[PDB]
């Protein structure tokens, strides 16, 4: 009957936990639709989309697998960064802009050697221009995790409905 | 670890692969997945072709541009998967409008992060109308060849692992 399906203690779960547990229900959704351009999520629900999708994957692979799977044009964005920091999230936007320079610089290179069956382990290896980020990443990362939930609790029926903001 | 209707296989070719896909997702929603490293090779093919179908026929190429799909549709997997398959039409397309992109994208997506609608974005960027139209002719008989691979081929598709 809901659109999502949250667990009834959602709201006591950690940062990290809770931004998963909210963007896998909004993908439950879609998918349970078909809606693949996420059309039903609200301007916030998509910095949630991202933020977690940016975290996912530095934290498996580096910024280097983001880029080798082909994320750079939905992450490499202004429109996260310029909504965290309306969140007065700063520290991981300031961690983007970093990391955007150097996908400028190997992007390409990188998603080239991927495409022809380079395993993104070796390439983390053959970057390590990235490791400076992927560090600064993970620093970043724990504290504004926690603002994210902080402003997720202060608006909770933006975040935890579709349609009612 | 998929949920399918049961009359799956007597859908037409753009429904059948939309479920198929969707299904996929589901699940990876479910798990948490979203490496979609459950997938197989063949698997990440149909879904990279669902999502170029969806976003070429909602928005033109621009549209999948503005939302970020550059770097996960235009790289060679997806044409090369495709090319195996002996589905040649739809990759053909892709290469045309990758070089667009490469002119393009850049402002495209400039644009839009700047506010500029997707639709206005279209009527901005001509240059891939043709390319719009030789990718929904190319889909019709492509998506045919795509759905008479999945038959021919029902368990690797229809299931996780096998």
């Amino acid at each position: 009957m809901t659109a999502l399906t949250l667990p009834e203690d959602i709201r006591q779960q950690e940062p990290s936990a809770l931004l998963y547990t909210l963007v896998s229900a909004y993908l439950e959704h879609t998918a349970q639709t078909g809606d693949e351009s996420l059309s039903c999520l609200s301007d916030d629900q998509h910095t949630l989309t991202a933020f977690c999708y940016l975290d996912s994957q530095v934290e498996e692979g580096g910024f280097v697998q983001l880029i080798a799977s082909g994320y750079g044009e939905y992450i490499f964005r202004n429109p996260l960064a310029d909504s965290l920091r309306r969140w007065k999230i700063k520290a991981v936007p300031k961690v983007l802009d970093k990391a955007k320079a150097l996908y400028e610089q190997h992007g390409k290179t990188i998603e080239t050697l991927a495409d022809g069956g380079a395993d993104i382990p070796s390439l983390r290896k053959q970057f390590p221009e990235f490791e400076e980020w992927d560090g600064a990443y993970y620093e970043a990362a724990e504290q504004d995790l926690p603002l994210l939930a902080e402003h997720i609790q202060s608006n909770w029926e933006t975040f935890a409905h579709i349609g009612q903001a």
